[PDB]
């Protein structure tokens, strides 16, 4: 039947174990997912040298989402958008495929925890109930500091496909535009 995801008990390539002990229970709190037959989710990571507070801005910029990802040719939201859970933008992606604008739902925003998350509520046909979350952590060794970003999903695999075909390819995205949010939030950093 369904089952929960194990992400907060093994290692996710780009951390080291050590950062992991430090993040399991951050991982079980908000990078678990109900997940059922026909979706798969996965957990990535990507270590910043860039302050939290840094990282975090570009993050939680939800009405920016090309800010830090690729494949985005527009990104629109309403009027009177405001930085609020239930607020929604309307994000035009880049595929190859005729015009397929996604509406996406803001589902937790903590400016304090440092988690945002969003689901899919329409227009995507790769990525059905698409739903995702990300935190941002912060690290120190010698007065040494630097920060881990973790992104996880979960989503419907499409009939037709395998769950390897739609996990490489979601996969591959999310780590993509962490390699670009790493890149932006370190010229921020460096030139703050």
């Amino acid at each position: 039947l369904s089952t929960i995801t194990t992400h907060h008990l093994t290692v996710p390539p780009g951390l080291t174990p050590e950062e992991f002990q430090e993040l399991s229970s951050s991982i079980a709190e908000f990078h678990s997912y109900r997940i059922n037959p026909g979706q798969c989710s996965s957990l990535l990571a990507q270590r910043i040298h860039a302050p939290v507070e840094t990282v975090w801005t570009v993050v939680r910029r939800f009405d920016k989402p090309q800010t830090y990802k690729h494949f985005i040719k527009s990104c629109s939201v309403g009027e009177d958008f405001r930085m609020t859970v239930g607020s929604t933008r309307d994000v035009t992606v880049i595929s190859g495929l005729p015009a397929a604008t996604s509406t996406e739902r803001l589902d937790i925003l903590d400016d304090d925890r440092h988690v945002t998350g969003f689901s899919i509520i329409g227009g995507e046909h790769r990525l059905r109930n698409y739903r995702s979350v990300t935190t941002v952590h912060g690290f120190e060794r010698d007065g040494e500091i630097w920060t881990v970003v973790l992104e996880s999903y979960v989503v419907d695999v499409p009939e037709g496909n395998t769950e390897e075909d739609t996990r490489l390819f979601a996969d591959t995205v999310v780590k993509l535009n962490l390699q670009k949010l790493a890149s932006v939030t370190e010229t921020l950093a460096r030139e703050a």
